[PDB]
This record gives C-alpha cells, structure tokens and sequence, in this order.
C-alpha cells in the first residue's frame, strides 16, 4: 500500500521548491510537512504519495454534516494520511482519527517591540490600539464561541467595530502591524515564524487557548497510533526541535 | 463498571483535603486532577473510585522489563485509569496507552527576577551562576540522553560537577535558588506554581523540550479515545484554563 497523504500549501509546512530541476511526485515538494513525512515513512517503513488538497482547504463542515478539505478528503478515504498543521478539535475526531500533536500551540499576539503592552488584557481595556483577527479563520471562530470574560469584551471590538479589525489574510494583517499602529491575534506557529523574519515585531504575552497539530486518519485507521509513536520518538531525540528550527529560525 | 483511578499525591494536582469533616473515598481529596476526573466522569458517564498508587512512583522501568507506580498498576489491570501528571513518553506507550494531552509542559528554568539572563544558552557558557535539577528526575533524564549542544555543555556542569549542582527534591531546588546564586531546572508546570507564589522568583526563556501529561489507560482500552475527547471539549469551552486557574493562581 503506498499511502496517499492530503496536505495543504502553508509557508514554511508544505511549499513547491524553488527550482526547475526534473523534479517528480513528492520531489516536487519541501518543508517542515515534507521533512516529518519522511522521518515518519523512515520510521514505520511505507511508500508514500503526496497530494495537495484540490479545494486548497483544512477541513469544516457546512449547515449539513457535510466537510471540506483534508478532512473530507480522509472521510472519503481519498487519502490515508493528512500530514499537515492540522489542529486536533472535537469536532473533527467525531468524523476522523489524529496523532497526537507533532507541535502545540495557541492563540497569541504580534505586535511591535518597546511598548507597555504585556497580554489581551491590556488590549482589551484600551481603545488607542486596533486589534482583530483574519476574517473566518480559526483565532475569529475562537473569540466568536468564547466566554470567558476578557476575550468576550476583545470579540466586541472585532464584531461591532468590523471594519477596522478584521483583514482578509496573513499577508494583509501582518501589513497592518507594521504600517499602521495594530495588533493582530493569531497562531502563535506564525508569529514565531514572522517575529523570526521582521527584527521590529515581538510576540505578545502567553498563549490564549491551547491545541496541537496532529496526522489526521480515517477513523479506524492502523496507522494513527503508529504515527503517535513515531512522533514521540522524534521528539525526545531532539528531531523535531531540529525540524522546526531548520523552518522557522530567521537571519 | 466502577472505574479504579489510580493517581499520585502532587501538589496542585491531587491533596488531601485540609479538613476533618467526615470524608470518605473520593471525598478525601481535592486538586487539579480530581477537578478533572470529575468533568470526566459527568462527560462520560462513568462511577469511579480514586486509589494512591500504593509505591507512589509515577512509573519506570528496570533492567528486566519490570515496570513500577501508576503505569504498573495499569498494566496489572489494578486501575482503568490514571489520572495524573504523567507524560505521554515512547517508552511507556509500549505498554499502557494514553488519551491525548490534558495540559502541555516542557523544560525551563526557575530563576531570581532581574538578571540579563534570558535563555538556557546564558547559563551554558557561564561560570558564576550554579544550575542544575533534581536527582533522578525527568529534567535530569532528559539531558542526561540529550546530543543537542548546549544541554550537552549543560550536563556536564550537572554530572561532572556534581557536587553543588543537584538537588534531592523540588523543594530543596526551590530552597537553592532563593537562598544562593542559583537556577533550577524542572517541569514548566511546577515552575508557574513556584512563580504564582513567590514573587521574588521568574521563568527563564521558553520550553527546552516539549511534552505532555496524558490519562493512562491499559493497552486497548475503550476509555482512551473517549477521554481524548471529552479533553478536548473541555479545552475549547474553556474549563481546562479555569481549572488550571483555580489551582495555579497565587496572591
Ligand atoms: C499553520 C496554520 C494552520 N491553520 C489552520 C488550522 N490549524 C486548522 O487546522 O484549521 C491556521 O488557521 N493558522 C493560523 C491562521 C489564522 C488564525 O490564526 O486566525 S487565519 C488564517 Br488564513 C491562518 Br493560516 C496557521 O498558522
Ligand atoms: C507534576 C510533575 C510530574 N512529574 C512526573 C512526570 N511528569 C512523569 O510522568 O514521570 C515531574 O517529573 N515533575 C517535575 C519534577 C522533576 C523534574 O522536572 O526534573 S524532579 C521531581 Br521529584 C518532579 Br515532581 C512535575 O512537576
Ligand atoms: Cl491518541
């Protein structure tokens, strides 16, 4: 069984090597993804495949049970595995098996360096500095569901005062941080993976939430645990620190 | 099926309650890990009955494949569950499994405020500043096994000069760096404790490995997946922050 393996293009996991060398199938392929695919392929010994996901999505559900992205692709039985920062949630291990995660993280800050700033409490007690989110994405969908008392004040900012808060992506919130006097809320795996790259931007405070990014499966699937222990093994011999400083660490 | 918890005395996680009320079985304790056993059990539906672990070890092995603590008793089928601080490791995968993590740790360093000491990498090559951990401990464990460099240089200050680097348990290392010019280094989780009530003291940079504490279950256990997900729920409705509040938080 050579295993087909969903993933997603998403600076520094999965990206097409800049090259025009004769480069086939997963040749065609590098990144913190790719690097952790073959160690895993090395360690459990199977053939893969990988396919990029055709509707260029992670995985949602609409108004009738019915997924998008990876994870449809692993319900379907499309693919075998999704090697990919997947986020492990409730709602997706009711229709599919992870690993567990290959990197934990959670919702932080980007903001300049050299300000009195130190966490969302002090963003969300003041009115001088704009915050927000990328529309429709997870650190959105997180503050939207949320109770607890600070990040619901936060929600109001970015709801009620829409327009300017909310950006379309990465690239445009990012853009907001640096030219005009704006913090964005995000997956602190890209924070780092920006503060690493621009010397004048810094991560604010801790983490908001907690998640891992894990291999998704098909429910059932023989591979999931083997995967987990392949992960493990990586971890405690220092592979995926290595794995995310060759991605992550800047000039 | 009423279902053996076996757990460990650690502070937040699982105490004797300071009372002498009348108090019977599970009653008798209080922490983190009891908090969560009982979110648990109403998620799952299930009767428990919370026993210590009789050699109060959290659970390693010999050199014959003979394992002892909370691990031994799962692999004995003299607990369902433990619910516990205890780290989702390769090794101990080979023979209990593990839902996926309640509560996400690694390595730091315990230290005075007000140092330009930022990092692991500012110990390593300094003199002045003694730095060790626990004897036997997992903090050792780990750079004991490490081929990273740093921690490598590291060990080597801990081993070779054994002396005055060591310590025999938390609060003697806690003792160290209050009363002398020194830096702990221990588990993440018990550093925010130790720092939430004693002012004086702060972390030092980021996590050194990365790891998590996990619900230990015999190998094909019909409890594991549920657990997992009935964590996550918990951790996306926002009841794992409150927990870790409620027993973390300090004056
Ligand atoms: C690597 C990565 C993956 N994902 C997808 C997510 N982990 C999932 O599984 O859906 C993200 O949402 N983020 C952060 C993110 C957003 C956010 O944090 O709100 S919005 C967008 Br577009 C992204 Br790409 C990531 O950085
Ligand atoms: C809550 C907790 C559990 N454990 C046990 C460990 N998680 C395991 O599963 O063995 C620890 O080693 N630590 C840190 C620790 C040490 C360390 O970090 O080296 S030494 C000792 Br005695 C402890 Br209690 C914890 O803080
Ligand atoms: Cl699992």
């Amino acid at each position: 069984r050579t295993l087909i393996v969903t993933t997603i293009l998403e600076e520094p996991y999965v990206m097409y090597r800049k090259s025009d060398k004769p480069l086939y199938g997963n040749d065609r392929f590098e990144g913190y993804c790719l690097d952790l695919l073959k160690e895993l392929s090395n360690i459990l010994g199977f053939l893969y495949d990988v396919k990029l996901v055709p509707d260029g999505k992670y995985g949602a559900q609409n108004d009738k049970g019915e997924w998008n992205g990876m994870v449809k692709e692993l319900i379907d039985h499309r693919a075998d595995l999704a090697v990919a920062p997947l986020t492990i949630t409730y709602v997706r291990e009711k229709v599919i098996d992870f690993s567990k995660p290959f990197m934990t993280l959670g919702i932080s800050i980007l903001y300049r360096k050299g300000t009195p700033i130190d966490s969302a409490d002090d963003l969300a007690k003041q009115t001088k500095i704009e915050y927000g989110a990328v529309r429709d994405g997870s650190t959105m969908t997180f503050f939207k569901k949320s109770k607890i008392s600070t990040y619901e004040k936060m929600w109001a900012f970015m709801s009620s005062r829409q327009q300017s808060a909310l950006v379309k992506n990465s690239d445009e919130g990012i853009q907001r941080v640096l030219t005009t006097d704006y913090a964005l809320l995000m997956e602190s795996t890209s924070i780092e993976y920006v503060t690493q790259r621009n010397c004048n931007l810094t991560q604010i405070g801790g983490l908001i939430d907690s998640k891992g990014y894990g291999v998704g499966t098909p429910i059932g699937s023989p591979y999931r645990d083997k995967i987990t222990i392949a992960i493990l093994q990586l971890q405690e011999e220092g592979k995926l620190h290595m794995m995310k400083e060759k991605w992550w660490r800047g000039n």
